């Protein structure tokens, strides 16, 4: 499992894992940092599952053409090798790890399929596809075959489909891509009826697999082979003669094989993600360290210069590079994966006698088609969000505060807990991480299982299905009103409200929620939730004069549908209205909306007037008694005064104190009355001043003039000279502090973690280590700072061991930050109400 301050790397079971174990055995001696290195089954399959919540490895290394997908669904980091490295690799294997115009994986060598071949069974190897039955006929008189090689992977079997006239792959535009039309061509049933024929005419078994046709191979027992240059190492050590040669061609057309750029990714779950770079650039991608590599398992053609100078004087070498130019580089598109389906569901099925080799291909064609088809649809929206954040992100950088932070959708955790839950458990702590801006986007609906199950309102099963994949829910699902109904077309949900009464239509049966709420009425009706034919329907339904939502039950008063869809629902009378006085809709475009936040808001102010209290929405200049009611988000207000700033045109042009606050629980508020007497002005600001946090860092941190983590700036036990360039929006005489925040889950359902009853529980603690500077001068715009500082050995550890105690095996850490924070007394404003 991920770590900080160690590293977790995956790869193909296939390569050569165990020297890249010495490399990060070399990393671990110069650098402290362990490494450890897997080659899970299945990894390509596995990583998106497991990464997906925010697990899985730090670095993944595939053929680049799974990048893609994983990118898009951002599974991976944005890698930065400045010129300088990127000058050292072959030019053109960037380009199959940059994927929308971004590099997101390290290339690390290229590599293609050769006819590998018995020089003592056979000096002459066969050039054609065609000399192969009768060539094994006559082997088969000796007791050998002529070929085996794996059939269980389009990989292998398709270069043969495609060779006669066929590319798998079409130039598009701007790039390579899937060809749909001609799938099942002439050319490409020729193809595979031949692999066909050569399995009923026993020249091949429909079974063979990569370690079927290693073993044989490697035994003396076939003639020939189909492999990578990572094959060559057990060749080797069989000490079978053998020569590496271009693939035999089919209707006098070379066997294309795919061209893959074995890559390293890195995981955005990652929290070591320049400990990953680091190995990456300057141990693994030198010539000692491809070396290492190499020597257990062939990488093929390398993509750093000096060492592929090296390599090509290798006749092995020169022969996969001479079936590389013959063959198809792969794309990096997300669709690879329905591709990489399709294909192997048709070569299988037409092997096995499953199908015909027409429907196989038509089949196939199909599916190709079918992904293509998606591929356009998500481009068309994701081309609509590119634009719609963009204009809310221009609004940002043109009407807010320069050093101003601004979030969206372990940090995850805790904003899963925010938008997914409700209640006192959804009071997180947001000003800890100077929080200025929440931007909500309306179309994360439907990435609401994940953010359900991060946030700790649903189980493992109800994220995302159990082992057979059954039991997933649909957590969220908007409904968008037609005059007196809000339908879901896809889902086929209709719900009527027509001549004041409900009726709820799913396909073709009524459904009764558990329970439907009106707003702005307030009016709800509690329901069965059954359907009629008496099949459970655990769905909370929310009407809004816009919009319909229908919600599973456990996140039916959930944040984020207040924030994306204005539905009011809590489980705690007065939440909401408080909600909205620390969340402000400062501006909204397309589906994209802008919360100012602040974690102290005043959501009522009371006049008393002729003796009775009245709520108002302004106030003139002059005097009124007044009840101020206040929100207070995440924490309590401690130490505080309380001021009205007159305000003229833009100006402050009076500070009025009107109140001091010694405590206010952050889930016990309560109203504060006060008298005052305003001067002339346009408006009149709330203002709260307490201690806080302030500053942005603007470079990574230096302890002792090395580079680190600004999440972690010192282990415990460490110290040194460190230096912070901090950004502030104004003048400050600050304290400075190393602030640890443990996050964490606890397990509340299930037997143990694996369970896929479990759903767990996000905590954020947060606390002061050592004050390690004080009555530091900032001055708007940048600054630098430097101190000498030490965190205490035990500091980290012991808190990480009372988690244990108290928890258990409950208990999951997620993220241990140690941050250099700045803190002193700063304004909130709380609310700004017009003169008039
Ligand atoms: O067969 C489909 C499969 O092909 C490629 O995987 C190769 C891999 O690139 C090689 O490194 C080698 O390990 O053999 C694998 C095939 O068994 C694609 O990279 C992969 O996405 C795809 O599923
Ligand atoms: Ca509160």
């Amino acid at each position: 499992k991920i770590e900080e301050g160690k590293l977790v790397i995956w790869i193909n079971g296939d390569k050569g894992y165990n020297g890249l174990a010495e490399v990060g055995k070399k990393f671990e001696k110069d650098t402290g940092i362990k490494v450890t290195v897997e080659h899970p089954d299945k990894l390509e399959e596995k990583f998106p599952q497991v990464a997906a919540t925010g697990d899985g490895p730090d670095i993944i290394f595939w053929a680049h053409d799974r990048f893609g997908g994983y990118a898009q669904s951002g599974l991976l980091a944005e890698i930065t090798p400045d010129k300088a490295f990127q000058d050292k690799l072959y030019p053109f294997t960037w380009d199959a790890v940059r994927y929308n115009g971004k590099l997101i994986a390290y290339p690390i060598a290229v590599e293609a399929l050769s006819l590998i071949y018995n020089k003592d069974l056979l000096p002459n190897p066969p050039k054609t596809w065609e000399e192969i039955p009768a060539l094994d006929k006559e082997l088969k008189a000796k007791g050998k075959s002529a070929l085996m090689f794996n059939l269980q992977e389009p990989y292998f079997t398709w270069p043969l489909i495609a060779a006669d006239g066929g590319y798998a792959f079409k130039y598009e535009n701007g790039k390579y891509d899937i060809k749909d039309v001609g799938v099942d061509n002439a050319g490409a049933k020729a193809g595979l009826t031949f692999l066909v024929d050569l399995i009923k005419n026993k020249h091949m078994n429909a079974d063979t697999d990569y370690s079927i046709a290693e073993a044989a191979f490697n035994k003396g027992e076939t003639a020939m082979t189909i492999n990578g240059p990572w094959a060559w190492s057990n060749i080797d050590t069989s000490k079978v003669n053998y020569g590496v040669t271009v693939l035999p061609t089919f209707k006098g057309q070379p066997s294309k094989p795919f061209v893959g750029v074995l890559s390293a990714g890195i995981n955005a779950a990652s929290p070591n993600k320049e400990l990953a770079k680091e190995f990456l650039e300057n141990y693994l991608l030198t010539d000692e360290g491809l070396e290492a590599v190499n020597k257990d398992k062939p990488l093929g053609a390398v993509a750093l210069k000096s060492y592929e100078e090296e390599l090509v004087k290798d006749p092995r070498i020169a022969a996969t590079m001479e079936n590389a130019q013959k063959g198809e580089i792969m794309p990096n598109i997300p669709q690879m994966s329905a591709f990489w389906y399709a294909v192997r569901t048709a070569v299988i099925n037409a092997a096995s006698g499953r199908q015909t080799v027409d429907e196989a291909l038509k089949d196939a064609q199909t599916r190709i088609a079918a992904a293509k088809a998606e591929a356009a649809a998500k481009a068309e929206a994701a081309a609509k969000a590119a634009a719609a954040w963009e204009d809310a992100l221009k609004w940002l950088r043109e009407n807010t505060p320069e050093y101003s932070t601004a979030t969206s959708w372990d940090r995850d955790h805790i904003l899963a807990l925010f938008l997914a839950r409700d209640g006192n458990i959804s009071e997180v702590d947001f000003e800890s991480w100077e929080l200025n801006y929440f931007l909500v986007y309306l179309n994360d609906w439907a990435k609401f299982n994940a953010i359900s199950y991060l946030g700790g309102a649903i189980t493992r099963r109800e994220y995302n299905g159990d082992e057979s994949g059954r039991g997933a829910v649909t957590t969220l699902l908007p409904l968008p009103r037609y005059g007196e109904k809000y339908v879901n077309l896809y889902a086929k949900v209709i719900v009527d409200v027509s001549n004041s009464s409900v009726k709820v239509t799913v396909g073709d049966r009524e459904c009764d929620p558990l329970m439907v709420t009106f707003t702005p009425s307030g009016k709800t009706i509690k329901g069965t939730g059954t359907c009629s034919d008496g099949n459970a329907f655990p769905y909370v339904l929310h009407l809004t004069p816009t919009i319909g939502v229908l919600a599973y039950y456990k996140v039916a008063t959930a944040n984020f549908i207040k924030l994306a869809f204005g539905v009011p629902a809590s489980t705690i009378p007065g939440f909401s209205d408080k909600l909205f006085s620390n969340f402000e809709p400062v501006y909204e475009s397309g589906n994209v909306i802008v919360y100012r936040f602040t974690p102290f808001g005043i959501y009522k102010i009371e006049e008393n007037i002729n003796g009775t209290w009245k709520q108002v929405y302004n106030l003139t200049p002059g005097k009124h008694e007044l009840k101020l009611y206040i929100s207070a988000f995440g924490r309590d207000i401690e130490n505080a005064t309380l001021y009205i700033y007159a305000i003229n045109n833009e100006k402050i042009i009076e500070k009025i104190k009107i109140a001091e606050i010694s405590h206010m629980d952050y889930l016990n508020e309560y109203p504060i009355a006060v008298n005052v007497t305003l001067p002339n002005a346009t408006s009149y600001r709330f203002v709260l001043v307490q201690k806080g946090p302030i500053g942005v860092l603007l470079d990574a941190p230096k302890v002792n003039g090395e580079i680190r983590s600004p999440t972690n700036i010192l282990r415990e036990g460490e110290s040194g000279e460190i230096e912070l360039k901090v950004g502030v929006d104004k003048d400050y005489t600050a304290d400075l502090y190393l602030r640890a925040t443990f996050i964490y889950l606890v397990r509340k359902s299930g037997k143990d973690n694996e369970d896929y009853d479990a759903a767990f529980e996000p905590q954020m603690d947060v606390f002061f280590i050592t004050k390690i500077g004080e009555n530091i001068q900032l001055k708007e715009g940048e600054n630098t700072v430097k101190v000498r500082a030490e965190l205490p050995e035990g500091v980290i550890s012991s808190y990480k061991d009372e988690l244990q105690r108290k928890y258990g095996d409950k208990l999951i850490i997620r993220g241990i930050r140690v941050e250099p924070v700045f803190i002193a007394e700063k304004e909130y404003l709380m609310l700004e109400v017009s003169a008039s």
